């Protein structure tokens, strides 16, 4: 009934989530097509594209420069001539107007770009002059001092005829190519990178599963109306309590309400500004479905045989707040020691993210023999610091390792006392 | 006697399992020959076969296509001319009839294969036309739009004369070559793959260990008759119990009975439909031999000095069912958060298998510094989601890490209470 | 007030440390420029520089030798001709005087360098003759027996115009190139290595954040005067105690005093002998800021609700000293077994550092499946020792693994007793 | 006195072990020279030697064969012409007599080597005919059916003049080259391998640290006489006990006696049959020095403040024998499931060594996310078995993971009871 409604809401948020696992699969296979297209293009225009070489994909010869310039230039010259597929290159003007390349060959560089590092002086009217080449589907050079960045802005239509294997009509995908030579470092190292964007459109010559998803939304609507009715009844009870853990009698209906607001935003309403907000609304659904797990298990305990382990959770968190506080404060001191020591010989201590990453090395066995062995092997320097890196890292491994069993077990021997009260 | 029969059955299932470790070694060395042949062929026909390049083994040039076409084509032209071994290529017609290549050079592609992705339209009479070339042991081209897949169906006899070093007569192995160009993606990426199958036959000019294995089977027969007699005696006892842990007094005789049915199926009866069912029957033997371990240790406890630790197991599972239930329900919520969050930046969260794989990262130290460090390093996107991936992953690492010591120790401090009852 | 001064000192050492995280970021990005320059140069002069090939960067052909000699020689010939940047090569004489290369092409080798390893004899007047070639910005050979080491000592100015993107004037960086051919092994293997040093100077044509850092120093001065006043008050109390944990009432003011002495040494006083001592003074700050964490959490416990977990620490360390002693003594025996067993088949057991590194394999899951699986796979030798490496490593994994839970839990069940005294 | 003798024996076995760490360093640096020579040679003769390519170092072309044959052949032709060192190639006949190559170019192959794998028959008079070519320091071919293995047996003197940098006279090292083409598989895959052996001799034109080591031996002699006197006194006490843990009152003197017998065997007596027996005697020393750690800590407990933790060890092992028994018996069942399941899709389950290696994956976090993630990714086969590998591996991860905390903590909550008896 009403708990059958709660079990139906667990099952129906679970079924909206099954349709979400379905749609997340559907978008995932679409993204398989996307990533296949991505790697395909990365090889494809990639004059010299090696696996992992995109990390190194920076030029050193100036002739190393202009050659790859020619290389893609021929790529665009003869793409229809060479392709294992069919690319659609119509006018495609960008990114400033006027008019169409479709490949816009653009290049930024400072206007008074005056500089003499042998003279210890420079005259930056660094107003970046962008020089652009439009190139119609059927050679020049720039100052190695002078440039800022170089841009190849092309675009290529394609038909998703593999969708014929998904039983779909093939869609229209315009792959929009931004090729970027980036010499903003100007340090003699200039990475090259290629950006592409796919304008998925339907076929020009041109939904029962869609009816099912909209039903999952409207049933989410009914279930949220149920969750709001239950919040009003618990609100009637709390007004009796003010005028007179399980912890989720109301808030779960709310947080379910929040995940539901996020997913319904994903289907239609924010579903026309697509990508990231859908990713977010599905994120909010992730919290709702975790709770669908946790709270459904609450109800289907059916008291869980008195719920001794469910009773296990309570008084510890009363202490656990300050304890996790204390564990953080030592850890923040240790993160400070990492931010101090990380710069001289490390990449693992490279930022606050990396000081977080070494915290994964702390509790997890994966970071230990790697980091504390390799850094003891001394990339290193300044042999007092070779002593210091070992004396820091071996020191950092120990205190938490000994103390952490004692904390989960100080609360764990605390759990034998709330089980000393509670084993009876 | 009868426990000497149970110890003899532990030893005799252990000896059927020693003969299984023997035969699993024997098949394992045969598979070493198979895998050696596999890598040998993979290099061998492999025009361009690199280690791990089979992962990348997809073409981009159409000329990149037809060249490898020629490459193997010469491979087949002059295999006897080039080989470090001796391959036997007799008529070998397949895979449809008519008649013999031995290399059948086949190629699928849709009949009304009409398509214009610049026109947003297509006319699939996609009825795949398979065009096949037979090629007698002693050039043409296809539409890059038009094809579906391309097949090289060859076959090569060989003699297992290294079996002379195993003291055996060399057997006759016909390696049956299926070379596959797969452009079913049609995304400009077409992986190539080569399949080979070995028809192991005896020498044309043409078993005490075999007598030993059949004895192990018939003695398995006697031991199962013993296990069935013991089930009937325990059944006489249970009929006295109905009419009036150790847990395996009967079921182990049964599950031993099941592993025994599976292995005897492996030797003779299902041993003429070979491969996978033998793998399965040996799987069932694996469960039988684990139990041979566990229950032999039961009997050879001889009460284990009162069996305090054997008494340790019981009442916890009465709670442990619902507890492992609860651990799963949080974990299923966490798997749902993974299925939500995994698609945008990850391969580790790529499927339900990968959400299971990150669960290995949860309890095991190997997944932690890799995943939570590398994903915090942000393949990433959409910096609220760069906050979100860390805020999810660091959140997911903690709750189970703290709680799990408390669970095995909530039942562990429970074990000090069934040892508080039980230490006396 | 005074605890507001202690909280202000926690916040102000925390703010000197926030300015330290700021400066450590600032030096870190400068080091990003440095490392970018480093990898840039390593590719740059690197005739044959491959990623990780610096590990293998040793020659075998003598012609393999002199060619790379020519290769860099042309590198220096035509660096201005080839560069994607602007290098400043003025006279730059070194490393002995007279006068200027700027590339000094030097080569050591023993004077009576007489040797015949077919004759079992040699006449070392091994007085290394250093032959040097100065080479003006706009071929010869040496005995393969005769040389000791070979040196290319060059230097290159450059302007840090990317500092224009940091809003700074570009600084003047003189990159000082030491190219080293090292045949001191004389074992036919001669690694090549290139050293470079950057003399960062300001622009020739030529500080509110600096005012802020000096304020952080002077406020560190006031806070240390506070810490010294508090030590004098606690000293007045201890003189009352002699004449009549929390543990850090005085020593933390001291160790804060030490980190503060180290950082103020970093800003100005030792800040003219820069690199390593600043690294050290920041190290001492790392200890101060960890304590800022730990002791601020002490005060902001505000008794922590009676500080039961803070009371948790005490009596155990009274035992924990001897216990960590005992854990070390077994571990030192195990390190001795490693120093014995490591040499025959291992690199992980390669030194006392590596015997420390296998200790990371002990408690951390990362070293186990790698080392005990790969060494059981037997690089190996002398099959009794193939038994011995497994029998040692599997033995070493177990005793600590079983005992360590019992130690943290012997003290942990000790913590249920100081919580048996202390849960009341 | 006598405990000063025991502390002196701890220190003197520790000093014999310090001289052992010294000699193990000395042999380790000698082995650095050896391994440097090893990698040097591996590149050196290595026509095509790539890092890790020794794993793949097998030929496929027959011309791929004979070319490398020529390649080393020229290696030997012009080694003095090409070398960055000085190799001494005198007559050096082997491995059968007659007379000298120094490169013996040998090749085995069966005498009646008759075989037709197209005919399903063969006539093995497989009596391997070895054909040998001697080649004086200043072309032919064999049947691809016919050969067994091919051998290049050379030898090269060299002088260890880098020992001049160790202050030593350079020794005489004869590097004895065995080059092996191995086609014993005859599977078209023939790995090539090169063996070299170094005859270290002194210089032809030709020990205070040695006096120190012999003193360490004779003092080991005095300390063993002390250990034997202490065994006789404890034997007088045990004869009083028969006629009327600490556990090592006698046996440690013995096991110290055993390690001492092994090391004294290393210095002189077995020190003329060198390599492996010295490795062994040092192994026995490893056990002695571990005990030097453990028992010295016993005495220097000085009762360890009543030795509560030393008292901690005792009664558990009375149970721990059968418990480690039970842990093994489940684990042997699990190893049996691994030996069953490992062959179809795995290399980690490849032998009993690998079933041991997955046991490292069990307790250590390193094997988990790798194996259970990658095998769930399905190298795989036969989708019921794709279910089976996950259903086995995920099953195997759990039971020990839950139970093992309960075992070390069943004995650990047992330790709170021998600390319940023992905390008083």
């Amino acid at each position: 009934r009403k708990p059958c409604k709660l079990m139906l809401q667990v099952v129906k948020i679970l079924v909206v989530t099954v349709q979400l696992i379905l749609f997340g699969l559907s978008n995932q296979l679409v993204v398989t097509f996307r990533e296949e297209n991505t790697i395909a293009f990365r090889h494809l225009f990639l004059l010299g594209y090696s696996d992992g070489s995109d990390d190194t994909f920076a030029a050193y010869t100036q002739e190393q420069l202009y050659q790859a310039i020619f290389y893609a230039v021929d790529q665009y010259l003869i793409l229809p001539e060479i392709s294992l597929g069919r690319y659609a290159y119509v006018r495609g003007g960008g990114g400033p107007w006027a008019n169409g390349s479709a490949l816009a060959l653009c290049q930024r560089y400072y206007h008074r770009g005056h500089v003499d590092p042998a003279n210890d002086t420079f005259d930056i009217d660094p107003r970046v002059v962008t020089d652009c080449i439009q190139v119609d589907p059927p050679n020049l050079t720039l100052k190695f001092h002078k440039l800022i960045n170089v841009t190849i802005h092309f675009q290529l239509k394609t038909i998703n005829l593999q969708s014929l294997i998904n039983n779909e009509i093939p869609d229209c995908y315009t792959f929009s190519i931004l090729i970027t030579f980036d010499n903003k470092a100007h340090s003699g190292r200039i990475p090259i990178r290629l950006e592409t964007k796919t304008h998925i459109q339907e076929c020009k010559h041109p939904s029962f599963r869609l009816l099912f998803d909209v039903v999952v939304i409207l049933t989410c609507s009914l279930s949220f109306l149920l969750c709001a009715r239950s919040l009003l009844r618990g609100f009637l009870l709390q007004n009796e309590f003010v005028v007179f853990f399980v912890n989720g009698w109301y808030i779960l209906l709310v947080t379910s309400d929040v995940l539901t607001i996020s997913g319904t935003v994903m289907k239609i309403g924010i579903e026309a500004k697509n990508l990231a907000s859908y990713d977010v609304c599905s994120i909010l659904l992730g919290t709702s479905t975790l709770l669908v797990w946790v709270g459904v298990i609450r109800y289907l305990t059916f008291f869980h045989k008195y719920n001794i382990l469910i009773a296990t959770l309570r008084v510890a968190l009363p202490s656990v707040m300050r304890f996790c506080c204390c564990v953080a404060v030592i850890y923040l001191g240790y993160c400070f020691c990492g931010w101090i020591v990380l710069g001289p010989y490390h990449v693992k201590f490279r930022s606050l993210s990396m000081v977080s990453e070494c915290l994964f090395s702390l509790i997890n066995g994966d970071d230990m023999f790697v980091t504390f062995a390799a850094m003891q092997a001394q990339q290193g320097h300044s042999s007092l610091v070779w002593l210091f890196s070992q004396l820091y890292l071996y020191s950092f491994i120990s205190l938490f390792i000994y103390m952490v069993l004692s904390l989960f077990i100080a609360l764990i021997t605390g759990a034998y006392d709330t089980i000393k009260h509670p084993g009876g």
